[PDB]
């Protein structure tokens, strides 16, 4: 198709490996580019950890208000919110918000601990029908993005379908789903990624990710004005261990898709 030819040209121009999945919820049609190849998730994995904790809160009604202690030994490499609360507490809701909207890595590790380790995040993916997602490590080593390594990867097709379920479908209870949507819409890290390639009047909720090998990711739910929502996943990685991030590639891929 025309869109696939333009995505292939974008990929060639970029020197990296690009994976795209679009789901148009108007007719459940899909557009895929390297849709079944594995890519390192990096921080896009934080959506699954937050959703897993939301799922626990359907039975444990007060769970999101539970205080969790932030100790100096909890801090890892990037903790923009957790650092403001060292030797204090944050609730699981505040940690979920920090993980999603500021990509706070300490927040992610507390969410993983609440679920009983990476195996508990993976379990939730299996429970909602995602057989592809795997979380193997904690922050910050899940971002190593080594070529060929299956750890901490998913495919664009699998993540688009799962993000659809979580935000527009009914994998979560109604209060939980609405909370997830509100968190994603208030992301602060996405201005140069998928959002930059879309009309300024469209509402977007997204989660970015970045890691070694110039890995640059973004997953988004998109509500166009007077038109059914779309789910768009863009993953990108590069051959050099020290490559710079390429958020412009994600913006350009979104623009090519939006042209359809």
């Amino acid at each position: 198709s025309a869109v696939q030819q333009k995505l292939a040209a974008l990929e060639k121009s970029s020197g990296g490996r690009l994976g795209v999945a679009l789901i148009d919820t108007a007719d459940n049609t899909q557009v895929l580019y390297r849709g079944d190849e594995r890519f390192p998730m990096c921080s896009t994995s934080k959506v699954m950890a937050a959703a897993a904790v939301l799922k626990q809160s359907e039975t444990q009604k007060q769970l999101l208000n539970q205080p969790v202690e932030i100790k100096p030994a909890d801090l890892v490499n990037y903790n923009p919110i957790a650092e403001k609360h060292v030797n204090g507490t944050m609730t699981l809701a505040e940690l979920s918000a920090a993980a999603l909207q500021y990509s706070d890595n300490t927040a992610m590790n507390k969410l993983i601990a609440q679920l009983g380790g990476p195996g508990g995040v993976t379990a939730f993916a299996r429970a909602i029908g995602d057989e592809t997602f795997r979380l193997d490590r904690t922050e910050p080593t899940l971002n190593t993005a080594i070529p060929g390594d299956p750890r901490d990867t998913t495919t664009p097709r699998a993540m688009a379908q799962t993000l659809r379920q979580l935000t527009l479908g009914h994998a979560l209870g109604e209060t939980q789903r609405a909370q997830l949507v509100t968190w994603l819409k208030g992301n602060t890290t996405g201005a140069a990624s998928i959002r930059a390639g879309l009309p300024t009047s469209w509402t977007v909720g997204d989660k970015t990710g970045s890691g070694d090998y110039g890995t640059t990711n973004d997953i988004a739910v998109i509500w166009p004005q007077g038109r059914a929502p779309l789910v768009l996943v863009t993953y990108f990685t590069q051959p050099q261990q020290n490559a710079e991030s390429r958020r412009d590639v994600l913006a350009s891929a979104a623009r090519i898709i939006a042209e359809g």
